[PDB]
């Protein structure tokens, strides 16, 4: 944490929102239409802007575990909910002991316009266990999970139409396959579509192909669908596409380890790669595989053959993208005058606090808002949830048919330019591609959640950059996300009786 | 209401039944197969027959409200469930002071044949409050509402798997709206298909898009249906295709203004169009889109600037087609004499009673039967149904893969006629048509509704016309069509085991 | 609110906890009785406090109302659940601007410790509405505290067997009635119990005789069985009995116009009465119905014809017993010392702080805790809760038989006295003292309320008295009480695993 510039994490997000009420309360008040044609239009905007901004549910959880040790302690926890316009509420559990209310309240709100960023139909939410997870044997863990879990669902903050939880910080695959067993197993145990009241679960347990990766998937997409738009490079003075490009991630967990690969592939070089416990760096490219692979044998990135120890912030490492996939508030008023990178992918949730925006406006420094970026968490979460709804590997019912299908839908095409022809005209044969071979039977598992993916973070980045154009918001893409937010999130409240009275 | 044919509403109906019973009962006996071979086969098909017929459940309700002049008032209010063959219950609830058990128990079974008209796989249920709701002030007719989905739902007349309303007369989006609302913040709590205990609903509530008009884009598709079909355009005198046709539709609502939008495009020309106040006319025509804003404007079509006031009966204005979509027993055995026209579609529910049909029947007059023509309302609140199980915005998932899909498949095409034709024949594009592009990546939600209604208004009136010619009933659609509904229906009570027994 | 002392109410209460553990910690470890005789019991000792303490739940509700103004408003209100060693929890929902999460944390925990004290099987739980209830009109209130209600039922905090609610600060009846009506016609609507989700009701809705009262009387009970102990009364320097005491209430609420009421009754005097604007004061005596009589007509106790407007603290009214029925920390290190009175009755939850209690130590001055002296709130509301459960008027299928039965058994001792003294003896009438014809028929609801009371406020005070003497506390009963709590709600946990593991 900083000192300068440590701001409450969830009035800070509330910063990002207000920025955007103002800026579309005119156009809201605009398409109103209602006989009340007044200043009645932007009242009742006001109060339903209002409504939307403060968490609608927050628990408090002191319940005990016994550790291994036989010895007994108490578990702090919480989970905000922060809207409810679209049941049920989605947002992950974060293990760490910054874990506090307020960064829960804070999180879950993010939630709330992340989903309306990406037209998932979920209400914010976020949960957070106040325990350091490296202190815990991993039979605590579970223990510590399991209970977490069961005292979630007695209270309504875990249930596949109510909440679904997912990774965040220090949990994964292995957390999340326990939210379900224990749910499957106890209080929704006729629950049919139980299973689907957590994402991220491993695949055998339910979860979707690739949910991994994914929200590196989608930083990949999100940084992609800017900087291959000159109109944005001509204004950093940055040549389009990936082929040239460096970058830093400071952290490299689900979200920085992705981030890394995708981009890595996909062109540009790792320069620097930031951890809690320090950074490594080498402007020549640093190979995720490799750290990776010492990553899992040595436990840290620190002492990388190919990588020299890096002395001093990482944020501030020479380079063309700076990906900060760490906790929040990390760009500050003190630090985000030095850092000496051009575009900003917010990876982790809020790492930039507003006076580092400024800065970073000033500057000509974009930066990709949160809300945007790493919303193919909760995209190809969402599908892990349809997929646990609709209780099919996708794909399967059809593969041998729009397969068949093909096969004869060329085989007409070829059997018509024979029939015109002739036989001397020779034979004609209608053969699918290799790029087309390979879809000849169909969406597989796999290709819906990168196309499912790539579409929305193209097709929402888009809704950004008109909103961005239209309101004139320049390289301010934090508050053009904020204004679809906020905007699709009234569409609700608006036609809705807004509550039942 | 008429005096010389005021017939009873759920007797009417049941005639309409003992109609087609009869007709089938011999087929029924038929393919029943069973070694019960006699006149038993008769007799228990005699049976399940007049299971059938009678509804299985009313509910009568005397609830209070307190109105906006802090005084207290009862309200009336029916929920009639006349078959369960398929779960859940469908049908509409109607805001009138018409409303009577026997006319809820005769529309609650005109939705049981209707869906089986279109193979909507609901029970038929429907329901009234018997307000007139344009005195009662919208904060009143709100808890009025809600307070009936309350006592419905604690009674088990509103659920979704067991009672799925819709709109009606006086009823709309906005009252859908509420009792998904009450439902799912009180009883439906923990229900994660709460919100599908309903239809109509705002498209922002859960609703499927074209519902609202739906009713009335089916009433275009069962006219063109049969217009299109010489061959009983050849019985009425009149010539195939909408080009040349006039029509008038008695009351302007949810069916009315869109069987007008939706005729008036495709083709022919409204000449004159009732209300609960009088009519108004214009041979030269009338468009859609000034009296809509006539309307919406000033409350009453009656003075329309480019059509004086007409001057007598809406259902007597000589016309081609005759659109009653008011309310039910319009045309009967007094005013059906001088109906000077030759198509009567009904979008209402009932608006000929059986002495009508007898008269039009002689007259050569087709009646488009009120079974087959509205089922557009139940059909697209059908999907509106599945929307909400599948908790999916159609076509989301594969979107960008049946376009990249097809632009894959069209490289094929074209890399094999390259393949064949070398660098000697030219490079050859394949590439989509105008239509194709906007069909390149799949089905919307837009477009689902569209032709799976166009489909099934498609497919389920040549089941009819393959009905009436079957049994030689020539223009007497009616009949055609609860012979179908009377089959269908009947199948399932057959091969049941016909209660818990 | 003070300046000097104004300590943190959980921390406060948790303060009074950790004196309470220490002085039992010793018998906890003694009676414990395991194979790891160590300081194993001890630290498991330890551990199960450190269980205890911390509340188990708190859900937090930011939800809308609609004010009277057709304007849009959001309500905070938060419930925290202490412990649940007894489910249902149970405890009562305050509407004041002071509450405050942990306002709630710490009234919930004094239920848990509260119905320990007086052998209540609920644990503790308390709620908060943060309005002020002047500023709203009923209507208002009323779709305050239904709303809050549904949020509350829907999350689990509110059903007869997890959560009871009761009346508190600017919560009564009227509130109460709500609070059963919603749940028993939304979510509880098949539940037989259903009514018996909350106590405090209206006697019409199911509440029980005297709760309302209840409180205040059990404030009499409960300087009774101390004030008419010499042992006590020998270490104030005061006379055992009522009949000559003066006594000062700050605060006419429920529990202050009771307390006030069952006083001037059964002996003493009141000579102020605080309020929220001032005091009133009369040495001579102010009769409890004038008063009342006096605020039901003109809303303020301020004025009273027959008492002096009171310059200066209430709580520094020269009396003898100070029964502070306010909100809370009201009696703090800078008034204290001033507070020339001898016995301090704390109706209303911590009136006193621990800095208070020093001084009041020191100054020999009895502080009855609020734990066991307004107990009478709880303990009659686990009257009415068991009313709703076993669905009878208490007394009604027995009257007419222990009735008749005593008039047998007299009868009994009557034939048996004439069988032996002949007819030279006489006949020797056996017959009911007229303190005895009011109990022939045995016991009705209003009797088992005062004796039901009237027996735990004793059997709870010989309970504190008990252990004032054996750890040799003295005039502390704060810690006394404490004790007994922390060893009652300990002795569940220990006989228990203590958790799912
Ligand atoms: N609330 C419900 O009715 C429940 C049903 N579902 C289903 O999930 C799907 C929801 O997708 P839709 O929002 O209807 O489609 P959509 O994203 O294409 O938007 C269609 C309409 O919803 C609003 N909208 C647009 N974007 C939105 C966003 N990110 N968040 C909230 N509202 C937005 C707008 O009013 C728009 O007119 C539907 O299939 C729904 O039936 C899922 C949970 C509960
Ligand atoms: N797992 C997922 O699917 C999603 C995670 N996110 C968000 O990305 C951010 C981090 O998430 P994950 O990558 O999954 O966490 P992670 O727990 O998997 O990785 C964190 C690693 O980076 C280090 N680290 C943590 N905080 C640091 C700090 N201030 N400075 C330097 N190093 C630090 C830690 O040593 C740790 O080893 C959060 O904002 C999270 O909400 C984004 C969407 C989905
Ligand atoms: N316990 C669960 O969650 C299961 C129920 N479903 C629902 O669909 C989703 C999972 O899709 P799948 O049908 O599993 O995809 P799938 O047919 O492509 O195979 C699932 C994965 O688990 C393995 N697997 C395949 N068949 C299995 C079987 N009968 N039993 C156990 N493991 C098997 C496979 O090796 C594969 O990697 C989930 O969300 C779930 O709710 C279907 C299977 C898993
Ligand atoms: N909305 C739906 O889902 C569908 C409705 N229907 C039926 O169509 C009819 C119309 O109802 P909706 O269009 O749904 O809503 P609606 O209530 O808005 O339509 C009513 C129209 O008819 C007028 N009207 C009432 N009584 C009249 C009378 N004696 N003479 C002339 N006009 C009169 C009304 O003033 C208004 O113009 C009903 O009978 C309904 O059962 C049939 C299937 C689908
Ligand atoms: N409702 C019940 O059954 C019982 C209530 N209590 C506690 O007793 C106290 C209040 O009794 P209530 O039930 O609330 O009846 P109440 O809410 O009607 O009493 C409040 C009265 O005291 C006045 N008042 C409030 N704050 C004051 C302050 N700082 N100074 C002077 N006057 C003030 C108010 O204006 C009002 O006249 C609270 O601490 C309550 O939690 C505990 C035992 C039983
Ligand atoms: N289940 C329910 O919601 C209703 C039935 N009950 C149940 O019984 C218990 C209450 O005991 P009670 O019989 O009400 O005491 P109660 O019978 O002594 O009522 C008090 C007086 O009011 C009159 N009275 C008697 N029965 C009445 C009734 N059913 N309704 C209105 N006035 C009546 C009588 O003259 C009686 O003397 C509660 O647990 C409750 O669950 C009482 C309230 C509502
Ligand atoms: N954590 C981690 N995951 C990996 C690594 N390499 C591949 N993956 C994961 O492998 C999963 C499936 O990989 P593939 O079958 O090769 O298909 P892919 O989706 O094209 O592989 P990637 O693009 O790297 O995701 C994806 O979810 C990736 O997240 C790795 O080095 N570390
Ligand atoms: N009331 C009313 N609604 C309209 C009108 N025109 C379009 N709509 C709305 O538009 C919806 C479908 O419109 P489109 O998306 O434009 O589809 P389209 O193929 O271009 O043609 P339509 O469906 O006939 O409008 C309808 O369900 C109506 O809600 C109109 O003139 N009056
Ligand atoms: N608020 C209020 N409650 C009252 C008043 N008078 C009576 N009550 C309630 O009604 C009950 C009936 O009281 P009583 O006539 O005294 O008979 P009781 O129940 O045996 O009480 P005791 O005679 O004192 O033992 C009381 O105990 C109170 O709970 C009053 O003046 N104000
Ligand atoms: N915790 C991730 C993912 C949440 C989810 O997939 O539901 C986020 O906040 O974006
Ligand atoms: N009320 C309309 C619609 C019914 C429905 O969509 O459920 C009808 O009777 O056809
Ligand atoms: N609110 C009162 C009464 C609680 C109850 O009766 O449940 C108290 O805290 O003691």
């Amino acid at each position: 944490a900083d000192r300068e510039d440590d701001p409450n994490f969830f009035k800070m997000v509330e910063g990002f929102f207000d920025r955007g009420a103002s800026i579309v309360e005119d156009k809201l008040v605009e398409d109103l239409k209602t006989r009340e044609t007044e200043e009645q239009k932007r009242n009742r905007v006001r109060g339903i802007l209002r409504i939307i901004k403060p968490c609608n549910h927050v628990l408090s959880l002191s319940f005990p575990i016994r550790r291994d040790d036989g010895s007994w302690e108490v578990i702090e926890g919480y989970r905000a909910q922060h809207s409810q316009h679209r049941t049920p509420c989605k947002g992950g559990i974060r293990y760490s002991t910054d874990v506090s209310v307020d960064e829960v309240k804070a999180l879950a709100s993010l939630m709330t316009y992340k989903c309306a960023v990406v037209d998932v139909p979920f209400g914010g939410a976020k949960a957070g266990v106040k325990i350091n997870p490296k202190n815990y044997t991993d039979n605590e863990l579970e223990k510590i999970t399991r209970r977490f879990t069961m005292e979630l669902a007695k209270k309504g903050f875990i249930g596949p139409g109510v909440d679904v939880p997912a990774p965040d910080m220090s949990t994964g695959e292995r957390e999340m396959s326990w939210i379900a067993d224990t749910y499957a197993s106890t209080i929704g145990h006729y629950d049919i579509n139980a299973h689907a009241c957590v994402t991220g679960k491993p695949i055998s347990q339910g979860g979707i192909h690739g949910r991994i990766s994914a929200t590196g998937r989608g930083v990949f997409h999100g940084i992609e669908n800017f900087i291959n738009e000159a109109s944005y490079m001509s204004i950093l003075g940055m040549t389009p596409g990936f082929g040239d490009k460096t970058f830093a991630v400071q952290g490299f967990g689900n979200v920085g380890l992705h981030s890394m690969r995708y981009l890595h592939r996909f062109g540009a070089k790792c320069v620097a790669v930031g951890e809690s416990d320090g950074s490594i760096w080498n402007p020549d490219g640093i190979d995720p595989k490799e750290l990776e692979d010492f990553k899992l044998q040595h436990g840290t990135i620190l002492g990388f053959p190919k990588a020299k120890i890096y002395e001093g912030s990482i944020l501030e490492v020479d380079c063309d993208i700076l990906i900060p996939a760490a906790s929040e508030k990390q760009l500050t008023k003190s630090n985000a005058p030095r850092v000496k990178a051009k575009i900003i992918a917010e990876g982790a949730n809020g790492p930039t606090t507003p006076e580092a925006d400024k800065i970073f406006l000033e500057r000509n420094i974009m930066v990709i808002p949160d809300l945007y970026l790493n919303a193919g968490g909760v995209t190809v979460s969402y599908f892990e949830w349809l997929k646990n709804l609709n209780h099919v590997s996708y794909g399967r019912l059809t593969f041998k048919y729009e397969r068949d299908s093909n096969y004869h839908l060329l085989m007409s095409v070829q059997e018509s330019l024979e029939r015109k022809f002739g036989k001397h005209g020779g034979t004609i044969p209608i053969v699918p591609t290799a790029e087309f071979q390979d879809r000849i039977s169909g969406a597989s598992e796999k290709d819906i959640v990168h196309s499912g993916l790539a579409y929305t973070m193209e097709r929402s980045a888009r809704q950004i950059m008109r909103t961005a154009m239209k309101y004139n918001l320049g390289l301010d893409l934090r508050t053009a996300a904020y204004v679809n937010a906020i905007e699709k999130v009234f569409r609700v409240y608006n036609e809705a009786g807004v509550t039942f009275t």
